[PDB]
């Protein structure tokens, strides 16, 4: 089981219609009628899918063309049973033909999530090295600078990680993570103003203390972000 709204949404109708048409000659012809519909409208969906990836593109799209081959072994092959609805053969091979199809989808949606998850965790490594240089600044000027950088990664970061949060199903986890994410853009502000605080008193032990534990927070706070989308 993959939790995700994306898909169970694709999945769902295409998946549904492909079990009530296992499950059962005018009307077996609209039900192969119905799956190839399903068939196809899905085929859209994943295309454009395969379109707006940045990873995992080809693996995407010839995971989208196999979708495509079982797509039609399935038509045909429902087809023929449709014109031939007690053959327990035309049956099997129907069945078969459509295991494989809803197998190729799978691959498809496990694959594409997969695709997901890397672009976040690409952006995190991203944010947490920038806060990293920002915790590792030597003076004023450095330390804007970082955290100059660090801003311009970190609003990358955001919609990728709120878009993640959108789709899990589960609230423990979808809560989790906007707990993860508060603490993450909390923890940058303190981190900065620490480094601050720092630079100010390099003498006071203190503050090298607390520079050095809000940058553990910053660190926790990535890898519950990683975690929760994760599911």
């Amino acid at each position: 089981e993959i939790r995700t709204l994306t898909v169970e949404r694709l999945l769902e109708p295409l998946v549904t219609q492909v079990t009530t048409l296992v499950n059962t000659s005018k009307k077996a012809h609209v039900l192969a009628a119905s799956v190839e519909q399903a068939t196809q409208n899905f085929l859209e969906k994943g295309e454009q899918i395969a379109k707006e990836s940045q990873d995992l593109k080809e693996e995407l799209v010839a995971a989208v063309e196999d979708v495509r081959k079982q797509g039609e072994t399935m038509r045909i092959a429902s087809s023929e049973f449709a014109d031939d609805p007690c053959s327990s053969v035309k049956r099997g091979t129907m069945v078969r033909a459509a295991r494989a199809l809803l197998s190729a989808v799978t691959r498809l949606l496990i694959l594409a999530d997969m695709a997901d998850v890397m672009r976040l965790l690409s952006h995190l490594k991203i944010v947490e090295e920038a806060l990293e240089a920002v915790k590792n600044a030597t003076n004023e000027q450095d330390l804007a600078n970082r955290f100059k950088e660090f801003g311009k990664e970190m609003v990358k970061l955001n919609y990728v990680a709120a878009r993640r949060q959108q789709e899990l199903k589960d609230p423990h986890c979808r809560d989790e993570m906007a707990a993860a994410r508060g603490a993450l853009k909390k923890n940058a502000t303190m981190l900065y103003t620490a480094s601050q605080a720092f630079l100010r008193h390099p003498d006071v032990a203190a503050t090298r203390a607390n520079r050095d534990y809000v940058f553990k927070q910053v660190q926790e706070a990535i890898a519950g972000i990683s975690s929760a989308a994760q599911a």
